[PDB]
């Protein structure tokens, strides 16, 4: 039977090549068209009724039958470009095929060779145990294992992403966005190496950015915060699997706040100060530590003290040997010795498994996401992942808050497919942005298997107005009311004459504070240099309060910004509305 003898080769597969190889050799064999979508995720269950792999229809069919993504309808008129095939991007790429939405990734790599172990909440181990993990990967949490590597977290969600009819494409980089020529057209992928022809012609109105710590669309800005100088150094050993290595107990890493006696002994017995060591027993005995400059040149492990972080960390100043000789003593030390001696794993390059990382920053971006509107055609961007806050990986944040993340953006593309204003939908995922950085098991919701889409399943007393409308009007960005066009021509013609005004819209052109006292200076003849644009701007609010009964509607400091644009447009309408010319 050729059905599902390449569905138990799809499902056991190691490799991201044979994972493709095989699923488009189990399509062909069943008539159906890769790319999906879900009309294609049914054609592939309804004609392999096989016994343990229903199972797995089961729980994609309860999931996929929850209120929220009703029937695969709430999004069909939705189309989105996801960029990173990474776990974040392939979580939130099942949830936006569940959505019902046509769902196109682009993934700049061709093989998934991270082979670092993942921390995964209580929550995340109940969220793709019941995506069908257990069967994609056997050992997947087993026992009271907390842990996954990158890849095999990868090798999970591919399977699931494609099965739900995602289609995904490899070795294309997005380098940017090409917008709207006109009305009608709508916003296309920058690509390269440059796509194949269908993708390149490929319109979508939601973007998903989940493309890791140091990829952020346009017009995404990143508030960089430095905390100490930190050295996060990984390494990963073979595991033979041994009875014997299987008795070493993990070390969680919760313990540097319970037990530093061990840094001391640790320090006395090797000359290695760290500040905390981590070890999951994974496909690899996976260790992470936190290593002091100082004791990292002492021991030779770089060779110069570099002052510019990065060429502190550089290739040429890490010195390989030296530093498997660090990891090694350490890992042997923090373990006692019980897991024999350590052979280095191979990473995908096939050097000794031993890297060094920057962990002094706290990035987050400013916001979750954005809009951006050309020509009448909108385009939704949603930050998903390590792209929008970095986690801090010895407290193993990153597959929990990028997972939070991508239900947030999932959940945000709903409102947009229901509808809603930009500045709406903005809000309320700037709300939930909020929370974000300070979410732990302890202050989120107890019940984990009761958590859906729907933030409120999430988040403890959820505050949806924590941040308004009004305050995300430069996440939306209209680059292409009639009434706002009066109002401007009205403006334009009571400021007209004024040496250095020019009202030109409704930030930028009032934000010296001179647009206003010329429009005051006009409708009242005979009131009244160079101080700041806060004193005209002030004195202008004033006169028009007391000379005009036009109350302030922006503070000054909020005219000199221009981020509130619609509250000046509802000043300035009182002018009008005051002076129109007659009725
Ligand atoms: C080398 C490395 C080692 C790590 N080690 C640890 C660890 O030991 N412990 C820990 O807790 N966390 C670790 N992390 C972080 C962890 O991998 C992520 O938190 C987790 O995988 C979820 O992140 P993500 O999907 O948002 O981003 P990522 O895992 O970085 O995935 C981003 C995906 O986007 C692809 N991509 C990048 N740019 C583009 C582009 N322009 N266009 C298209 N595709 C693009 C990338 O190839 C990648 O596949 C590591 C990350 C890296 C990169
Ligand atoms: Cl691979």
């Amino acid at each position: 039977n050729p059905a599902h003898d390449h569905f138990e080769t799809f499902v056991q597969a190691q490799l991201c090549q044979d994972v493709l190889s095989s699923f488009q050799g189990l399509c062909r064999a069943l008539g159906v068209e890769s790319g999906g979508g879900l009309s294609q995720y049914h054609k592939i269950k309804a004609q392999l009724n096989y016994w343990s792999a229903k199972s797995l229809w089961a729980k994609l069919d309860k999931r996929a039958s929850q209120p929220v993504y009703q029937q695969g309808q709430a999004c069909t008129n939705t189309k989105c470009l996801v960029v990173g095939a990474g776990p974040c991007g392939l979580r939130a790429a099942v949830e936006l095929a569940l959505l019902g939405a046509r769902v196109v990734l682009v993934e700049k790599r061709i093989k998934f060779s991270r082979h670092n172990v993942l921390h995964l909440w209580p929550f995340t181990i109940h969220d793709l145990r019941a995506l069908g993990a257990k069967k994609f990967y056997g050992r997947f949490c087993t026992g009271t294992l907390d842990h996954i590597s990158i890849r095999q977290l990868q090798l999970l969600l591919l399977k699931v992403a494609l099965l739900l009819g995602v289609e995904i494409h490899w070795g294309v980089k997005f380098t940017g966005l090409q917008p709207p020529p006109r009305k009608g057209s709508g916003w296309r992928a920058q690509l390269q190496p440059n796509p194949p022809a269908q993708l390149a012609s490929y319109e979508f109105d939601v973007l998903i950015s989940a493309a890791g710590g140091k990829f952020v669309p346009e017009g995404f800005t990143i508030r960089e915060m430095r905390g100490k100088l930190a050295i996060g150094i990984t390494a990963n050993f073979v595991n033979g699997r041994t009875v014997e290595e299987t008795q070493v107990p993990e070390i969680s890493g919760v313990a540097r706040i319970y037990n530093q006696k061990f840094f001391q002994s640790l320090l006395k017995a090797t000359g290695i100060d760290l500040e905390n060591i981590v070890y999951y027993k994974d496909e690899t005995h996976y260790f992470v530590m936190t290593a002091k400059k100082q004791c990292l040149l002492r021991l030779g492990v770089l060779r110069q003290d570099l002052s510019e972080t990065d060429q502190l960390l550089g290739k040429a100043n890490v010195v390989p040997e030296a530093l498997q000789r660090f990891a090694r003593a350490a890992a042997d030390f923090a373990t006692h010795g019980k897991l024999g001696k350590l052979e280095f794993a191979q990473d995908a390059r096939g050097r000794p498994d031993v890297a060094a990382f920057d962990f002094t920053s706290m990035m987050r971006a400013e916001s979750s996401a954005r809009v951006q509107e050309k020509h009448g055609a909108r385009l939704l961007l949603g930050l998903v992942g390590d792209c929008l806050v970095e986690p801090f990986w010895p407290l193993g944040t990153g597959v929990a808050r990028g997972f939070l993340a991508a239900f947030d953006a999932a959940w945000m593309v709903k409102r947009w497919a229901e509808g809603a204003g930009p500045l709406e939908v903005l809000a309320e995922r700037e709300s939930l942005y909020q929370l974000l950085s300070q979410t732990s098991p302890e202050n989120m919701h107890r019940n984990v298997a009761q958590y859906g889409l729907d933030p409120a399943t999430r988040y403890p007393n959820l505050n949806l107005r924590a941040v308004t409308p009004n305050q995300v009007q430069d996440l939306y960005d209209m680059m292409d009311s009639a009434g706002t066009e009066e109002l401007l021509h009205w403006c334009q013609e009571q400021t007209a004459g004024f040496p250095g005004v020019h009202v030109t819209d409704f930030s930028s052109s009032w934000a010296d504070g001179l647009a206003l006292c010329a429009l005051v200076h006009h409708l009242q003849p005979g009131l009244l240099q160079g101080m700041g644009a806060l004193e005209a701007t002030t004195w202008a609010l004033r006169v028009a309060e007391h000379e005009l009964g036009i109350t302030p509607v922006l503070s000054a400091q909020a005219v000199m910004a221009g981020s509130d644009p619609l509250g000046l447009i509802a000043y300035l309408s009182h002018f009008h509305s005051a002076f129109k010319n007659t009725s």
